[PDB]
DNA sequence: CAACCAC
DNA sequence: CAACCAC
DNA sequence: CAACCAC
DNA sequence: CAACCAC
DNA sequence: CAACCAC
DNA sequence: CAACCAC
DNA sequence: CAACCAC
DNA sequence: CAACCAC
DNA sequence: CAACCAC
């Protein structure tokens, strides 16, 4: 039961260790960016299956910001988009929402067929002068059998793939002040035998 | 399994993206206000079936209000009236309650046959000078097999209704200060074949 | 047996009566174009199923061209793109081939996933000073259950298409002279019930 | 068992409330006149099935006429005509009869294949100086599963349909003086899925 | 096995030996014409069943025409109209087509219900100065159980026809020159027992 | 059903888009040539299975050649040699034949064991001053499970081949003039698991 | 069978 | 269980 | 699962 | 489900 | 069906 | 399948 | 099979 | 039952 | 059903 259908070989990892600075406008990153090559943690051919994503790390408030009394959450929309073209679209223009508000957000009407939300998961942080909740921990494993397809070329970029691009979209709920998110996004995949 | 009884065609959506300023008196809006027309997100006949309501968004406090130390829950009441007539009745004259208190709110004895509460749900928010819970995220998917009927005229209003009509009543529990609720109310409906 | 799966209603028709002047470079047209409306020969919803395409007409030479001793054939590639964006792509840039020769034509290696060749069918014409053959008849019915989607907006254009979309690509085999093609491309479809 | 075969959707009504002034020569009206459009009580496509006709109202004598001692009946021939062309033919020239007499009337020999009588129903009124029967009531429901076909255009006119036109033919039995008939003819129909 | 349903008697024949000079505009003839009478090759009743049509003969060029380097084909559309009225309609006004091109010909959208194409069968001829092909043979048997009706009167004319009626429509593909067609159109029928 | 026995992975493609100028002597090319590498369209191991060959393109005359009254045909012998050594052998020395006539061609008696003719398929062209036929289309798909081996080294050459190896041999039937052949020879293979 | 229309 | 690693 | 959209 | 009311 | 790519 | 030779 | 006519 | 509306 | 005509 370990390896999925249409794909074979050892379960290959790929990590995206990064400190993401989050805003109200919303940040994006492509989680299914795999370079091609003979090396370990590379894809072999143009086709592979991402079995599971493991998001883990911490969301936290800056030292000058944490004094100010407020609350903010981040949403973590893991969305698959079929038909990925050019640059990855911004959070604001993919998601329909009232007054640029991430809590009210759903996929736009025109491109609802294109993009689908696989997971969303709120993580909340509260500021305070005398008593803050500076940080909150993220530990979300998620099994999502997602088959992707690349071009003839290889550079682990959003442009280079042409099917089921997996995108992580983040957005801070509070409008004024930002928050940081130190995250390891770890994607687990297998190389496809099909085609 | 997808389409309800006596219904046809694609699952049409209708959205009510809005910032509602809530009070102790209570605010109302009809969630079934949909126009008749050939286009998408329009009804075709006078009858149609609402399958599910997806309320999602945020409830939040203003900057001058959040300093003042208090708590308030917003009560969301989803009611169906079997009989609409004229404009929609205010929260005070539908629900009976001690001293206009929405936590004690149930339907009046006279019009208990008329109005029925399908779902109710709360959302707490706490203000504070040095440490606050400024906001709370409302997310609520509610499935209800509700058949609604309209007049011959087609303008998407509570006046044009007949038989059932889905009303959302929102009320702040605290007396003096108000709160905002930035909400997307999304109704999912199908066009009817019956009569 | 008549209507396909997930679609309903009367078999609606659409036609493209037009004289297409062909070159070696390659002409294109989108056969799945159909505007939205309450009237006949219009899609109701954004989704619809094309069940069958009926190409019929004539491919013919001009009076000054036919006198010259040569032969030319037209290929007629009916292709479906699962990802339409903006303007319909040119023949030369979709099909890779030696020296832009349409008889040596297959889909490019990059976008082999996007474009699929549903049908090809040649039609041949021979021009000579005395021993001539001015014209040739085309009569090709071809059945394909093909579910195309549109944007929210209503206009018969390849821009507005989404998910599946049909494209007829025509290209003359001989380099240094053209041929005309008077063709009724007819298309038979049904309105979708799904989503 | 409600909706007939080959047709679907809500049962749509169409009414013809009118005061028909009847003569010996005979009056006609097309009962299956349905305009096409998105609106309520419109047809959707060119094809629909009339399930049932409900004729109701009153036949009555004028104030100066009712003094004169006589009797007259009206026949109410509900006839389907296949092959409707141009204007609707007059009662006198469709029906063969002795000396322009409606009581002796049957369909003409040439166009017996074209026209068929679905219903006839006599309604009788008697005049008198000192004691009249001024009026008589009509209440005739009639179930007649009749599939009709329209042109590409739409205006709810006899010319605009090309199959199974339903015509009501009235004719006063007494030669000299006329009678009035205030009638609601109400036709019940469903939109066709076939073709 | 021989005689069709609802008809009886000896298989009566009828023939139309005639040189039909063809154009680009389109020539027509009614093959179901047969006068009423006690003699042979006459219908007895107003109804009769045409069981089969046997078209045979030659399609040929003139001596001055054949010298010119060109090609032309004739279409031979055998159609049944279920509603005959007056004179037989012209080819151009029944079949819609781009620039009156008979190879791009199908029945008009308005009267698609009235006219049905039972058979089409092309016949091709190539004219040249030396490398010529003056003529081409036509030999097409085609079986169709077809119940036609007449008026009360007795004359082999399309005027007098009613219910089904057969029409052969002929049209030359090339525009600027004619072709001759010496054709025996033969038709085999039986007298109806029904009605 | 898709992948052959003893081989695995995605169906890798290889192409040979080239204008082959043909003579009476006989041109050759090795269609099984494929270099070793981690990239796409490369064999991984020394062994691999060619499942199918798709020849498509055009065979055509030059402008000065076509005017002369003659005919020529090309044979297209697809042969497998089970013993490749060095450079690919010439057409004349493999096939024995009277006066180097390629239509009278079969494998020599000495090396009948080595070479086997898998497919032959003619393509004919006729040149004339006025009554010409400049070109002819080739479209030949042909499926053969064919396990080829290589040397230790990595280069797409017949030298490096071992065990089975494919060779396309082309030869013009007419002696005193050439013909061009613009051909995409495409080949579909899978990497071997055995040994 | 022809090409959404009919026996 | 934790997260391609192992009992 | 998240929310009429796809796998 | 929310609470004697309806679907 | 066309030609490793898809319903 | 091509044409006594092979998978 | 040819084309209402026959073995 | 009355007439596309509902028990 | 209304009356040789059609569904």
């Amino acid at each position: 039961p370990d390896v999925p259908k249409g794909c074979e070989g050892p379960c290959k990892v790929q990590s995206y260790e990064q400190r993401h600075d989050i805003s109200h406008v919303g940040k994006v990153l492509c989680v299914s960016d795999v370079t091609r090559g003979n090396g370990l943690t590379h894809r072999v051919g143009k086709r592979f299956c991402v079995k599971s994503v493991y998001v883990l790390g911490k969301i936290w408030m800056d030292e000058n910001i944490k004094t100010k009394n407020h609350t903010n959450t981040v949403m973590f929309y893991l969305v698959r988009d079929r038909r990925p073209f050019g640059t990855a679209m911004d959070f604001g223009q993919v998601f329909n929402m009232y007054d640029n508000e991430p809590s009210t957000a759903t996929i736009k009407n025109d491109l609802r067929d294109r993009y689908q939300v696989l997971r969303k998961f709120t993580s909340t942080v509260t500021g305070g002068q005398y008593a803050s909740k500076e940080q909150a921990l993220v530990k979300k494993f998620m099994k999502i059998n997602n088959y992707v397809v690349y071009n003839h070329q290889e550079a682990a970029k959003y442009d280079n793939h042409t099917e089921n691009a997996l995108l992580l979209y983040m957005a801070c709920t509070h409008a004024s002040n930002p928050v940081y998110a130190t995250l390891k996004i770890r994607i687990y995949f297998y190389d496809s035998v099909q085609n």
